[PDB]
């Protein structure tokens, strides 16, 4: 109940009652965060709030100390002081960004620039506020009950009325009852048991709101630059593969935290694993945000680390399947490959943090309290999709917005920059590379004639609010039947009920372009499906067209992005 200021560290006996997370406020801070905001609810030992048989005063403006306790105007006793008065709240031991953190309720972009561009502890206050707040949205939402079951990966949901009805995608996790966790796919909706259960008939799904623990330690520790490697031992023989990002590793040695901006196909995974076998004697936690990103870093370590030294973290909520191929839950091993959620308290030479466009200053945070290391090395690309903010619904976050570590990389620069892509046909390469590097990235591969354009705006109809274009697909399978190479196409686009009807009318494996990063296929068909801020978004639009080794096919329907497509044009 006593504790340190959010503001300025100044210890003090005063919580904000207001504050959904009740942070400790000094009386100065205190006193401009209440005269300034609709928080009036101050919170001591016994809160702010008159003493005064049945009197509901508790704003702290209204209040007088009449001696040791606390009364309104009209019940204070003649000696009494106001509790605001000269710029202070009265407690013990005796802001405009903290205000709008406070009050806002995250659903503008210009909510999710200030939790960027304020002080560390204001980043950590609206982080914890940001995710708190997410977590209280999700109980608000309908609850579905099995109506009827038809096969094994088919059934009916009723849904609660009064209450709305949650996006049916993968970024949507329920938990099932703790019968496991449930997705559901679009009157025959598609159920995913990550349990294999008889689903019950009857039986109810709700989504999952976990507890938002409070943050300690910064997004970023303080930077520490080093006039040699620090705490690292260099090997002499280093393989040629590795040999082009030595001066790389060394920079890292030599500061705390580095920064690695690697768009598509430019080695990121290369250089993490690099950095082990040029510290072979270091420590190193690899992680990132999702299973998938820790388990590329694990394919990546079993074909050049000792997998007798490589572990892979899974906590006993096993979520979904992931990597089996190391030793499970041993903390102790020199590689340890683990999401930031299951991160035990541990420490290491190197910690190494891949996919770093995905992570959210709450995940920032959780490393630095759960990992104490020598060196911090932050891995991904702000040209590349964020972490989905489930509550933003005005405005657009931009990459310099969507965390700490992109912060940097978008206004100082990354530290260091993969700049020749080795995956991507160069129409691919000369597309984003004009659109989001600033003509940085390089080809490695030659131009493949096999990337395509067609300018089709077809028909835009809607499973709720998630898009299809069932011209756009009808444009595909024409294309299909003259070009049968394309057979073996990834069928993505920004919508998944576009994919859903491309999947029936196509038979293409699917993907949505935010499922689709990190991974690669030697053929895509993208089809934009809309002219919507999301489908234009070039982030979005980036991640798309570079998943492609060979060929792409890009049905598209924004005259902007369809012009600046490198690519041969196709006529229908
Ligand atoms: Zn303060
Ligand atoms: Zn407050
Ligand atoms: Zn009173």
């Amino acid at each position: 109940a006593v504790g340190a200021c959010v503001l300025c560290n100044s210890q003090t006996s005063l919580r904000c009652g207001a504050c959904i997370r009740r942070p400790f406020l000094c009386c100065k801070c205190c006193y401009d965060h209440v005269i300034s905001t609709s928080h009036k609810l101050v919170l001591s030992v016994n809160p702010y709030v008159c003493n005064a048989p049945g009197c509901d005063v508790t704003d702290v403006t209204q209040l007088y100390l009449g001696g040791m306790s606390y009364y309104c105007k009209s019940h204070k006793p003649p000696i009494s002081f106001p509790l605001c008065a000269n710029g202070q709240v009265f407690g013990l031991y005796k802001v405009t960004d903290f205000n709008a953190i406070a009050t806002c309720d995250w659903t503008n972009a210009g909510d999710y620039i200030l939790a960027n561009t304020c002080t560390e502890r204001l980043k950590l206050f609206a982080a914890e506020t940001l995710k708190a707040t997410e977590e209280t949205f999700k109980l608000s939402y309908g609850i579905a009950t099995v109506r009827e079951v038809l096969s094994d990966r088919e059934l009916h949901l009723s849904w609660e009325v009064g209450k709305p009805r949650p996006p049916l995608n993968r970024n949507y996790v329920f938990t099932g009852y703790q019968i496991g966790e449930y997705t559901f796919e679009k009157d025959a909706v598609v159920y995913r048991g990550t349990t294999t259960y008889k689903l019950n008939v009857g039986d109810y799904f709700v989504l999952t709101s976990h507890t938002v623990m409070p943050l300690s330690a910064p997004t970023l520790v303080p930077q520490e630059h080093y006039v040699r490697i620090t705490g690292l031992y260099p090997t002499l023989n280093i393989s040629d593969e590795f040999s082009s990002n030595v001066a790389n590793y060394q920079k890292v040695g030599m500061q705390k935290y580095s920064t690695l901006q690697g768009p598509p196909g430019t080695g990121k995974s290369h250089f993490a694993i690099g950095l082990a076998l040029y510290y072979p004697s270091a420590r190193i936690v690899y992680t990132a945000c999702s299973h998938a990103a820790v388990d590329a870093l694990c394919e990546k370590a079993l074909k050049y680390l000792p997998i007798d030294k490589c572990s892979r973290i899974i906590p006993a909520r096993a979520r979904v399947e992931c990597f089996d191929k190391f030793k499970v839950n041993s903390t102790l091993e020199q590689y340890v490959f683990c999401t930031v959620n299951a991160l035990p308290e541990t420490t290491a030479d190197i910690v190494v943090f891949d996919e770093i466009s995905m992570a959210t200053n709450y995940d920032l945070s959780v490393v630095n309290a759960r990992l104490r290391a020598k060196h911090y090395v932050y891995i991904g690309d702000p040209a590349q999709l964020p972490a989905p903010r489930t509550l933003l619904t005005k405005g657009t976050l931009e990459p310099e917005y969507f965390n700490s570590v992109c912060r940097l990389m978008k206004t100082i620069g990354p530290d260091m920059f993969l700049g020749t892509c080795r995956r991507c046909p160069a129409e691919i390469v000369d597309t984003v590379s004009a659109l989001v590097y600033d003509n940085k990235l390089k080809a490695h591969k030659d131009k493949s004639a096999q990337c395509f354009k067609m300018f089709y705006k077809g028909v835009i109809t809607h499973d709720v609010s998630s898009a299809i274009n069932r011209p756009q697909i009808g444009v595909v399978r024409e294309f299909l039947t003259r070009n049968p190479a394309w057979r073996k196409a990834v069928f993505i686009s920004p919508y998944n009920s576009q994919n859903a009807v491309a999947s029936k009318i196509l038979g293409l494996p699917t993907q949505t372009v935010d499922s689709s990063q990190g991974s690669e296929y030697d053929y895509v068909i993208f089809t934009q499906t809309t002219e919507t801020a999301h489908s234009c978004n070039v982030n979005r639009f980036n991640v798309a067209i570079t998943r492609a080794k060979v060929g792409i096919l890009c049905i598209m329907s924004d005259r902007d992005l369809y012009d600046k497509l490198q690519f041969t044009s196709l006529e229908i």
